[PDB]
């Protein structure tokens, strides 16, 4: 009763959705139309692979010596920003951001 | 409640359901044929994202000599491109928050 | 034209298979609010939705192909072919005032 | 009488010269000063050009097997999306874009 | 959690160092002007504000080797992404508005 | 109903023509020094632009071994660049269309 | 007049006189938690300029075969980019001059 | 200086043939206008000034040049720094609110 | 009495000293805040780096033949651009722009 599914075919991981609920309950239930529903869930799709990720990250940098990939960590680092920037921007385009919301 | 989307214009027909629910998201009568050809793409976006992500998660499953690092990263990035497009989408069309809340 | 439409300008090169395309473009605001610099402009942008269409065809039967003749440099340039079209159409509308914030 | 000549200095191709009219007449016959007529010429081959660069596009298009050229396919793609947005950018300068004309 | 703070969400993985950057930026704002969204947000701009202390200690190591085993590129790739970092957070505390704009 | 451009500047003789009429497209009083000097620069581009022009075609008009397709991509986003600093040239000078219309 | 870094935040010793000062710029009640760690990386910022100018004008008296062009290019670079950086930072603690003057 | 004018700052090294240059800009706003901050941008705005003429004498040079000796990469790097140069004297122009907004 | 020293942690380089002494004296006295002296070290240091530079750029373009080198010229000429660039940006962040002290 507090929270709204995620639109099936959109494909909303489903590790995604404790973000997903998270992000619904910060506006007014009945402002979600089904277009930002379906925007909602590339937003949390994309926070959870920022965890998943970063967890592929902390393992290439345990690596040391010759098997160590270096041009890697620095792509791995580059996706995490990059989603970070993303999810502002889809922040911003629900007013789930703080301006909006607070 | 809703329109067809124009023939001409080649709506996939798995982008269906998302193209639905973009036009539920404002006034039927707002819709100029203008903005259904814009929402025929912001519609395929949708879609193609779930069609590029089911092949970067079969990428990722790879392990050992046959796994492509460079068509993930390359995936990785079509996918953010799509959503920052699909964010300009929406504000030409008016359905973005701002525009409907 | 019909009376609810213009004809697109010849000299612009208006491809056939936009024509659908043009039309409901024209039909997006007042038919006495185009000037002739708008029509020219609303060839390029039925060109580009149509070529969006005939991208993705291409794109569709590259991804198809699987094995040594799948030709990923070229999956990838249409991909991005595509949503660099995408996005000069929404500036194009906005030029056009047919975007949804004026149309609406 | 209702149109203006364009500057011969700035080299307005012949075939150009529809599109010229085309633009001279989208705003008043007395706004248009000598510099805008002399950005005019340009704005006027430059949609000229699209047509020419398509025509070239399509060629390699039709081509098959080993004398398709991919690299000149994507330059043209992309040149043409350069024209055209630089155009958008022409027409503003000149106030013949749609929020200023309508 | 304690009175003047808030829990971060479990599924957002904040790192266990990141817990005192955390507790910072949650008592920048109001405690009831944290939704669960920017909950969420908060999370990636604290692990961000603990990984840049990570990267100048591998940044510091690299820049103390000298001769062969120095590696130029390493430190120049370091160098750039302690930089994007910060620039990021910048972006998320505006986000936030936590920002001092917003705050002072 | 003119200005003569300032000798330090170098304006090329075949711009000339560009110069005047850049100049009578505000008041002439308004014309500072400052201003004569960013002019000098705008019409050598409008100049160049033809120049740059006419070395495209004749490349284009090569046809088989001769024919320099990076020259061909070069000079288009050579004229292209000028284009677009033209107009950033015009708004800085105030000779844009939104000032003296 | 002053407040002590977040130890966690890893000021650089060598960047508390930078710190002090920027502290000492706006009241020391506007100073949030959020903030005095956003002003850590400043100083730090502030100080790793000094740091990479000294190794910079190190390579600079470098003459003949050991003179590293890369190096000195890539140093210039890195210092212009902290330097940006910095004035997006004073910004974002409102400690630039348009907000304390 | 002439009543007119200013003298630029010598430590900020304007180059001989830049003059002209200088006192075009320095009379462009009242003299009581220029701070000791403005002067010093000045001579950068005037200096660039003067540079552009020299950058386009060495690639008039250079597109002389016929056959084997011709080197297209540089006149193509010469093309660009003209208008890079170009760009930032608008930039500069308007940081001195010299640019025509400011003064007409 | 009519500037102010700067602060000797931040390494104003002293040739820079004279740039340093123009910039303080472009606005009041009293609204030069210690966070904004340490921006103002590194306006001047720039503004002395631009005459480095062309030093060194006009040395390489006298250069002829062999020994000359295109690469580090154009490197040269960027590198000046760049701290102009940077130079108008710090000016602003300082209030020392022309918009606000005239």
């Amino acid at each position: 009763v507090d929270t709204i599914d995620p639109p099936s075919h959109a494909g909303l991981e489903k590790k995604a959705e404790p973000f997903w609920h998270d992000n619904i309950r910060s506006k007014a239930l009945d402002s979600w139309t089904p277009a930002d529903l379906l925007a909602a869930v590339e937003l949390a799709n994309n926070q959870l692979y920022i965890t998943v990720l970063r967890k592929d990250l902390r393992k290439e940098e345990r690596i040391r010596g010759e098997e160590r990939d270096e041009g890697l960590i620095k792509d791995l680092r580059k996706q995490i920003v990059e989603l970070q920037r993303t999810i502002l921007a889809q922040r911003r385009d629900l007013q789930i951001h703080s301006h909006a919301t607070n």
